């Protein structure tokens, strides 16, 4: 019911008073600094991506210390992501530091390990214990970014397969391989892994980006190697081959939210499909209320160009309308030649896109989804929403200490700002990912605990009236729904 | 609701066994011979298009010759559209043909024609006669594709315009020029459009799409110039800068359908607002039941790579999305490296795409728009949708000699393959820019005036049994629409 | 939805130009002369029933030949309904033909026939033989209309019952009972039923309005009863006691239809709830398309008196607001000094009713209902009324030749009027209790068979055109659904 | 949707555990004593109406005593309403206190005073000045209860209007007279009713029922008598006649509340019209949130037999189904033999048709005629009842001081009971006329103001559990609403 609002619609209207996509970066080079995260920040930036793909825990403190010192100095709550390598598996070493692989020709892949650092193009080792196991006749084996495609013959032995090449590649030392049609089983977290999430832990971190996640199982893993010190640490689960993608509903059930990794993705799926994969992936996190993040081949092209190409910008604009919380960036900010300008850009994009979004069809969509009866929670959260349209309040104020009654409000799509209350610092950072809310941070250790809620309520308000957002005789619509609840629909004075 | 139909999607699942989207594609040098047009159409290609901004009559001709033939052979019908080269805004020549502008520095165009073959750096000639009364100071004139933009300062005269260069940027002879600020108010076809229509009606096009239409009188003209034998030939307007946009609803009512030119309306429009114009193009149209072509900047880099990007991808997929008729390729089958597998690549995308398209938001979007009470057509088509979904029929059949109520169908947006059975092979032709339809046409010379309707009827449930989308036991919704009648016939 | 429809409307506005409400009259010593038969159509008749309960086959006959030539000589079609005697518990013979019931006294009533002609006060004899083992201690059983009250208190032996009387009452001879929390198993059909059911075939009635009727078993043996050359007679079942209403999912499913008995209904169930089994029992037949009467107690003080009772005038509305096809009338017309006048007096009352109701209420709930995939036949008469809507079309036609379309659309309730253009005379007399169509015979025999179905659309066409339901330029809807189907809007010429 | 709701009823099933419909009862002989005030009250009275067409200001205060008096004993709050005798016209005297007026003859009647004491079957008085000016030839004058029909043929002078007898009858002395045809233009309030509403505002009455209202400026004169110490009494026009009823809108809009005389209607208009009327302004009253009462001829057969007829059972149980808020019995407890059996069976009548009633449909037909945006209080209200069907909880508690937000909420329909907690006694009583509700009275000097409200919501909710509305684990909707606020409360 889109199309009866593009109906309605004019690009020369003014765009909306705030943008409720999030805008993710991921540090680097480029970004690392004090005064580039100041610039990151007042760009846009809500989120500071550390990839730890790359890169020591020196080098991702250096990070976190900087994020920390420019957030602080700009008065500004900025969460911080830990993106994990994640298990990989790699080819080994070849004879003279390379091997040519020609169209056509027999050669051969094994998983014995006295062959890591003497393959050549007749025989080389993979290092996935497994693969024989995994794979049969027929199957594809990807290596270097999926360029070189070799197709499985036979089991030449336990541990080795017979293969053709299917295409022409020179492969160098220790490329990455896919598995396409293959349910590969390793580890959740790897050993780096496991030490890597410690360190988060160790270092306060908001949120963990867990790579390659194929199942539900395995979110529980990684909530297990963050122990009982990192509970309030949100996992985001990366989705990022056919697995994932298979077990997205119980996948979903278990994390607090999702990445849609479009890039891994379209190695082992055809590039139509993964558009249809985002679709689909973004719309089961909008109705589980948890967010959800488009990442990969962002404005890619911007990463030395000063503009994005057009298509690029209509993939951004399109994340916005299939739903998704999130925009991520990774190296147009990492290691980019225009950080500042990449994410002005983006929130521009954004923010149009939102001006033409129809959030009512969200809130109507989701709600007709609802069981009767509702519990409590479900039933306050959707009202509250539903009150915002009634009445055309221009505000919400939402009083949340952990961020579960925010994200819940935000799952139902107001057509106006959502500012939350919190008496954690941890939720204005956590609540970073979440689309359409800003947090206001409320000491109640020297402010009083504020039992009867009148001064978080008005610390939400002025907020509200700060930012233009809401002024005298306008609505503002409050809600509480502790996990108590109570609804109030205020005449703003 | 397409968010509730998204949840119960997998993309493991088989695709649809039709595509409903329509692919144009513009010929040129890679594809223009008898062999390379077969390749194009067994490719997916339902309708020629000819680029009239280049080449003369005889080469036109011989792609009109050509489809013909190819299609002929094929045993299929395929459209020819007539692209107009339209009014254009150009500057003049400059001395040493070039002309080097650089940033902060100052320079005067001018209207007064003594200079067109003596322009320089300080002072040069633009061929629009109105540029003066047209622009203001603080409006930008952009020149070369919008990269040299200069900035309008002064009236130095009544015919030329003090300027500041904004940037730099060397510009060759005679570039082009736009007004993003202005109301260009340039002639609806010029006379070398007029000459060209006229040839276009001797050698039976199936439809103009007109160049750079800013207004409903525009529409007029172009009707005009088609005169009293070119009055059933389709006239699309091709949206191209903010005054189409602007009067998009009285230009829509004149016209039998838009394209949504892209990288033309980019020239002034920033790239996220004509993402925009593009969705409210397309569902304006979608409801105005007429076809609307989304054009340029489509599979780009596949003109010289084997494959395209990813975003080029997304992009063609959320065309069929917004709503989009057809998707046109232009220089990645005229000029480019890969034209057979470019139109492959954008079948399948197409494809791919439907398939998780809810249809019902549709009909369901445009039913709900309807003004009660309705007239008898809108009342039969929209009904007759209607039972497919309320029946789960597997076939359309839609009985129409001009195609009027093949798209009045079409508007609905069934679940389902429309097979429009039609005595006029201009319609079979006409309809390829209609999505969903297939055309089949009955030939009634060599087989009678079927006044009862039933050898049409059978000519096309066989030609849905044929394609597998109806077996015995399945419905299957026939209509004919002023007389008009529905039946839901069960298949035998 | 009639709520919004109320707030539109205006006493004081024209009333329709049709009547969709069916009358049926009951015949008696008022009614039975043609002449008498023919002020009844003309007020506005269109079934003529016939109580078995009283009467001779020689008497009946008369009305079955009377109707007929009334209805001949004003070139109508008006149905012939026989309503059966039914199976009937009574008492027997009381000594000195009459006895004395006190209140707080006891009696024994007993199943012995040797007590069929010398019953008293202190013991007699109920002729059902059955009646021991359907009843309990605590149980009551009603004689005299109800009117006088025993209480069952024991088994004196296997054929007598003990019984305190809790009301005073003088009984006279063979008063009928009743057996109000008893489930009363006596057969479908006595042997005078058999009889008579016989009888209505062989005279060519259209309907039989089978008393009594209490599961659907017993709708079953009616049919066996009317025998192989009765098939086509409907079966209209009288809902009289609280089996009856407890069974009425599975005696609609098997009947061709319903009365719902308000009076012997109230005999043991409290007036208040007869008023709510009417209201569900109308609503069940409205949604299965089946042909539903109110009867009983309709203006039964217009009987002997000029006018009715204002509350008498509200239940008549009531009835019609409700979905009645038809409202029965019954010693109004059989016995009463104001035969003309009542009939008329309804036949305006339902006028009023029709031209409130919100017709669109009814189409609308009734589509709702409807499972997908529908068959062809449920698509296309709901698509054609839903047509009418969009159109707002003055009027159909439906080419039925055995009723079975003609009452399928009218289940959909179009706000027009329905023209049924049949090939059977029987067709058109019964469609008579199916509200809102009127019929025209088409004689194939003479006329052709009409196999493109041209001649029999224009004659349905100019009926509505000679009735003002139609005129030059008004939309008329079309519908053909053979038990193949075809649906046309038509520009009416 | 009240046809998908009987679909999955059964009469055997339990009735509601509360009644929503509140019945009124008219206090006469049968029912002034003290005792009999208390047995009207445990059957189910809920408003005392005292009829001022008869008996001195000494007998209602007699009335007025009583009924506080049975209330204070049984614990309970009752409203009291002092009905309007109004404006009337009558005829005058005849001579020999009779006239045998005869078919077909001529009579004249005349506005002139002289005759007031001396009319004759030939020439009559009619005490209303207007007569001539309103009444024009082919009008009909009905006097006697509409027995007795004459026709006005013609002016015989400017006073003077000579008459056809249409039908027979005797009429005796100073019969009323009514104009079915005829828009009269009487006073608002008659000198008797100044006095009666001075006296109403002096003994502290609830409600006025002001009879033969027509037109909104009438009931504002009604309000004027009422005086500004009379601005929280309600009034609820009597809708007697045409006027009222075509002026029904305006006179809503300044009431606070409706009563359909079906009875008086009835003189002038078919009877199967008042049937239609009745639903119109009850559900134009229901939209308002405004009482409706249905009055007259409700259960009439029940003042002399034990029982009432069938028809007068489903008069009644229409009366709730068309969405009434009171049911009000005029003789049948005034001067009944049975006034105690007659509010009982009429309550087991309301609490069976409520039984069976689809009170989402009243909710939803309601909220989708509101204008957005909303005002605040319409939101809360409504949502508030919307969060009742989402939860399926199974009570609400509504803190009101005026009653205002109770009838806010009431219009709404929610299926379950409402509780208003209101420091007001005035209130308690005034909300004895909408439907759905039970007040508990919270004694602000004897507790404190309560300005945090905790000890109100736990009133309210400690009275839902004692009726057995509520138990632990069930919901429990709360609302006070210009400051508002809900919970959805889980009950301990
Ligand atoms: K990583
Ligand atoms: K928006
Ligand atoms: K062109
Ligand atoms: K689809
Ligand atoms: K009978
Ligand atoms: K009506
Ligand atoms: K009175
Ligand atoms: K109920």
């Amino acid at each position: 019911s889109q199309l009866a609002h593009n109906l309605t619609l004019s690009i020369f209207d003014p765009v909306a008073n705030y943008r409720a996509a999030r805008i993710i970066c991921t540090i680097g080079p480029s970004t690392q600094s004090v005064e580039a995260l100041k610039g990151l920040i007042q760009s846009g930036m809500s989120v500071a991506r550390m990839n730890f793909s790359h890169g020591s825990h020196e080098y991702h403190q250096t990070t976190i210390n900087n994020v920390r010192q420019a957030a602080a100095e700009l008065g500004v709550n900025i969460a911080i992501a830990l993106d994990t390598k994640g298990p990989e598996i790699r080819t080994g070493q070849f004879v003279g530091g390379d091997a040519v692989m020609e169209r056509g020709a027999t050669c051969y892949v094994t998983t014995d390990p006295a062959f890591a650092d003497k393959g050549t193009k007749d025989k080389f080792y993979i290092d996935y214990q497994n693969l024989s196991k995994v794979v049969r006749p027929g199957n594809y084996i990807y290596i270097d970014d999926g360029i070189l495609i070799l197709q499985v013959q036979s089991h030449e032995d336990e541990q080795t397969l017979e293969c053709t090449v299917t295409n022409s590649h020179t492969i160098s030392d220790r490329r990455g391989v896919n598995l396409p049609g293959c349910d590969v089983d390793l580890p959740a977290v790897s050993a780096k892994d496991r030490v890597d999430l410690q360190f988060g832990v160790e270092q306060g971190v908001d949120m963990i980006f867990a790579s390659f996640i194929r199942s539900a199982e395995q979110v529980g893993d990684v909530r297990k190697a963050l122990g009982p010190k990192g509970r309030d640490i949100m996992i985001i689960c990366k989705i990022e081959n056919h697995q994932g993608v298979q077990n997205i509903d119980s996948i979903i059930e278990e994390s607090d939210g999702i990445m849609v990794a479009r890039g891994d993705l379209g190695v082992e799926i055809p590039a139509e499909k993964v558009v249809v994969a985002q679709k689909i992936l973004i719309s089961k996190c909008n109705v589980a209320g948890k967010p959800v993040i488009c990442a990969t081949q962002m404005l890619e092209s911007m990463t030395y160009n000063p503009r994005p190409t057009r298509a690029e910008v209509s993939d951004v604009a399109n994340a916005v309308f299939n739903g998704a919380d999130c925009v991520m960036l990774s190296g147009e900010t990492a290691k980019g030649k225009y950080p500042n300008e990449v994410v002005q850009y983006m929130a521009r994009i954004c923010l149009e896109a939102q001006s033409a979004l129809n959030e009512y069809v969200f809130f109507n969509s989701i709600k007709k989804l609802q069981h009767i009866p509702m519990s409590a929670d479900e039933a306050v959260c959707s009202s509250a929403v539903n009150s915002v349209y009634e009445t055309k309040a221009k505000a919400m104020v939402v009083l949340s200490n952990t961020g579960r009654s925010a994200r819940l409000v935000a799952k139902y799509r107001p057509n106006c700002p959502i500012v939350c209350v919190t008496t954690r610092l941890q939720t204005c950072r956590q609540l970073n990912i979440t689309q359409g809310v800003e947090s206001v941070f409320f000491d109640a250790d020297k402010l009083g605990h504020d039992e009867g809620k009148e001064h978080r309520v008005a610390a939400g308000v002025e907020f509200a009236k700060s930012k233009g957002y809401v002024q005298t005789g306008d609505y503002c619509v409050v809600i509480h729904a502790d996990h108590a609840n109570q609804t109030r629909i205020l005449l703003v004075e």
